[PDB]
């Protein structure tokens, strides 16, 4: 499995996810899913910052931590919003609110609560994609175009896909639930 991430995901979202783990104190070499998962947490991240007009959002995920804050900062004292409790993952010019982006192998509307019910927020925007095309986002306002978060889904399944081919699927499926 470590090996498969690293072939994977691009060098760049490789070495984030390593310093994001070694942060908390857990080993990319050993909890391999977790790294996986951090890793397609990561691409997601970027696609959808990527999905827009070339300058709609402020990218937080990524970040190193307090930076991240920093930035989180300027946006709240500049726009008014107000401040969120977790670090959100990007932040919508557009739209003005963070937005919560999250990637699960259980169902959408099971994530989307837990990561709803832990943020306390009728301002930070929800968005919960999954590995078999679903989506769920908060008010059904998915932020982006169609074509962009279509290519999100179809960028999840295949790396679904290349798991299961090499086995490592129901590993990674069950170990969301065993955490
Ligand atoms: O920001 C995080 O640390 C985070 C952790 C678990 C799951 C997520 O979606 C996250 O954004
Ligand atoms: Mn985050
Ligand atoms: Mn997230």
């Amino acid at each position: 499995m470590e090996d498969f991430v690293r072939q994977c995901f691009n060098p760049m979202i490789v070495e984030l996810a390593e310093k994001a783990m070694k942060e908390y104190g857990e080993d990319p070499k050993i909890e391999t899913n977790k790294f996986a998962a951090i890793c397609t947490h990561l691409e997601v991240c970027f696609m959808y910052s990527d999905g827009g007009s070339k300058h709609r959002f402020e990218i937080i995920e990524g970040r190193d931590r307090t930076m991240a804050w920093t930035v989180v900062n300027s946006i709240c004292n500049t726009t008014g919003v107000e401040k969120p409790k977790f670090l959100p993952d990007l932040y919508d010019y557009k739209e003005n609110r963070f937005i919560e982006i999250g990637v699960t192998r259980r169902e959408v509307h099971t994530y989307y609560l837990e990561k709803a019910n832990k943020i306390k927020s009728e301002e930070t925007h929800i968005h919960i994609f999954s590995f078999t095309g679903e989506e769920m986002a908060t008010k059904a306002d998915y932020t982006l175009d169609e074509e962009s978060r279509a290519r999100i889904k179809t960028r999840l399944f295949t790396i679904r896909q290349e798991m299961a081919s090499r086995g490592l699927w129901d590993s990674f499926r069950q170990s969301e639930r065993a955490a």
